[PDB]
């Protein structure tokens, strides 16, 4: 379903909930993946951590500046790494009148906010952060340990290991596809919102000849040169050039997901946490075969893959004779329990 690939906001009761690959396969029954972001309320009985106030003393071993050049809606971001800080010094900078979130009406006035000033006052972000903020009991859709089969790479041979953003108001990230054009799950811990831009996968190389236009000296220096996730550009211009695309704001206690080749950036709003990584259905093993990965980073062997779940394929694969064409609207093998 799904036609028009807008987001979709999913309520799963205790019992949905439970199963992590389940509901996936779930949502993806229900059309989710066409926009290459759904949105999943958790239950209100469900907490992953009962409090928040015992990790000031948490270090953020590579805060990063983020420094952002660019006009008329087209940006670059620099990353200028800083030294190792905690999440009390890094609250504190957040929280400060050089950096705090500014007075706002509407989140369209945050918004028109954060794409007159990202050239200005460059914040930092406290991203990358290995760990998790789980308690270690807490079985339900456990971003450290979501047992997919991406869990298949470790098992044979960090992209399955959990990473903390400790985010400022401006502070972003930059249109990208995930490593591998793998998922992503997305938790907002605590904090100010989290608002995100998406473009549906089945458009996902509009954007791309769009920015290939815009960067020819990125894009003739690398292929996959989106993947340096330091290219961003406003809604504005992808309404100008025609790129469909949708918007859409996470708050504190809420998942986001990507799903395989769909496009997203985003900004925060202010001091905030969120704990994401990389997962898989068997839906992605054909988009991580076909990838087009950063010539000049995250590569991963697809081999034990094909071996397990393609093995007919394997020969015709290993010859590059494998001329699959995908369909960026069809459900993953694991929703048919749904069809
Ligand atoms: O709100 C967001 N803020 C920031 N980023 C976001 C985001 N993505 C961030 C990543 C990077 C993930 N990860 C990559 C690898 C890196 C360590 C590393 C490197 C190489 C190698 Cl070979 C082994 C490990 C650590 C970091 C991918 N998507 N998506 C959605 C939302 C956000
Ligand atoms: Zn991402
Ligand atoms: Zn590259």
């Amino acid at each position: 379903l799904n036609p028009s690939a807008r987001i979709m906001t999913f309520y799963p009761t205790m019992e949905e909930f439970r199963n992590f690959s389940r509901y996936i396969a779930y949502i993806e029954s229900q059309g989710a993946h066409r926009a290459g972001l759904a949105k999943v309320v958790p239950p209100k009985e469900w907490k992953p951590r009962a409090s928040y106030d015992d990790i000031d003393d948490l270090v953020i071993p590579a805060p990063i500046q983020q420094l952002v050049t660019g006009q008329s809606g087209l940006f670059t971001q620099y990353n200028i790494q800083k030294k190792a800080m905690t999440v009390r010094e890094f609250r504190k900078i957040a929280n400060s009148d050089k950096y705090c979130t500014p007075r706002y009406s509407e989140f369209e006035e945050l918004e028109r906010k954060y794409w007159k000033n990202l050239t200005f006052n460059p914040p930092i972000y406290g991203a990358d952060v290995n760990g998790t903020l789980y308690e270690k009991h807490v079985d339900e859709w456990n971003i450290g340990r979501l047992r997919t089969i991406l869990d298949l790479v470790e098992k044979e041979s960090g992209v399955n290991t959990p990473y903390l953003y400790f985010g400022m108001w401006k502070t972003s990230f930059a249109w990208h596809t995930e490593d591998m054009d793998l998922y992503s799950i997305n938790y907002l811990h605590f904090g100010e919102p989290k608002s995100w831009y998406s473009v549906p996968p089945e458009h996902g190389k509009r954007l791309e000849r769009l920015a290939k236009g815009f960067f020819p000296g990125s894009a003739q220096s690398c292929e996959a040169f989106l993947r340096h996730k330091m290219t961003l550009i406003s809604p504005l211009m992808l309404k100008k050039y025609g790129i469909p695309f949708d918007k859409v704001t996470q708050e504190a206690g809420e998942f986001m997901i990507t799903f395989p080749y769909g496009y997203h950036a985003g900004f925060n709003h202010g001091f905030n946490c969120a704990e994401s990584t990389n997962f898989a259905t068997r839906r992605w093993i054909e988009y991580g075969k076909q990838a087009v990965l950063c010539s000049c980073m995250v590569k991963i062997s697809m081999d034990v893959f094909v071996r397990k779940f393609q093995p007919e394929r394997y020969k015709l694969w290993k010859a590059g004779k494998d001329n699959t064409v995908i369909d960026h609207t069809l459900p993953t093998p694991e929703a048919a329990e749904f069809l």
